């Protein structure tokens, strides 16, 4: 139960690479944290045990080694990017990675109440996501759970990579 992988998928700009980066910032003792993931390992103990997190970002390869759980992210201040989770994200990951469970992640929390965000979104006739919205979304794929992050402010990060790791552990 040592080794596992973890894939993050989800539409540009929605926050991969900025969560693998808090989350590998957290490590300690400290390490050198890169801009790109590709088999970054991470440790982490996670109730008894130790684990190696092997991280796969895919920004830069969104419109284009058996995994154990997907990280799936879309952005709260981003309706299109929730519907994308339905639309291409979840195709595509059954399609390839078929049984992994999924974490379904709702990125950029910090940005629900943020009233620039709101007004730019109401020219397009969109409010940022509401969080029941995310579970449902979660409920509709059949995800192992649903979690809401902010990269910026950090709230959540440690706990999604926590239960991600719970569910590459019980497959
Ligand atoms: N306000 C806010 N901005 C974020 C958050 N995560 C990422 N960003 C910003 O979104 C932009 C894209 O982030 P990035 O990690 O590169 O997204 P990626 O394309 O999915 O890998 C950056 O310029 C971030 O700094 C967040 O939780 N809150
Ligand atoms: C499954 C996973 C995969 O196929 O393993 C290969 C790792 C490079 C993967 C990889 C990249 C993007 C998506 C996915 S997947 O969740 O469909």
């Amino acid at each position: 139960a040592i080794r596992k992988k973890l894939v993050i998928v989800g539409d540009g700009a929605v926050g991969k690479t900025s969560l693998l980066i808090v989350f590998s910032k957290d490590q300690f003792p400290e390490v050198y944290v890169p801009t790109v993931f590709e088999n970054y390992v991470a440790d982490i103990e996670v109730d008894g045990k130790q684990v190696e997190l092997a991280l796969w970002d895919t920004a830069g390869q969104e419109d284009y080694p058996d995994t154990d759980v997907i990280l799936m992210v879309f952005s709260i201040d981003s309706p299109d990017s929730l519907e994308n989770i339905p639309e291409k994200w979840t195709p595509e990951v059954k399609h390839f990675c078929p049984n992994v469970p999924i974490i379904l992640v709702g990125n950029k929390k910090d940005l629900r109440n943020d009233e620039h965000t709101r007004r730019e979104l109401a020219k397009m006739k969109q409010e940022p996501v509401k969080p029941e919205e995310g579970r449902d979304m979660a409920n509709r794929i059949g995800a192992f759970g649903y979690m809401e992050t902010s990269a910026k402010t950090k709230d959540g990060v440690r706990e999604v990579f926590e239960m991600a790791t719970r569910a590459a552990l019980q497959a």
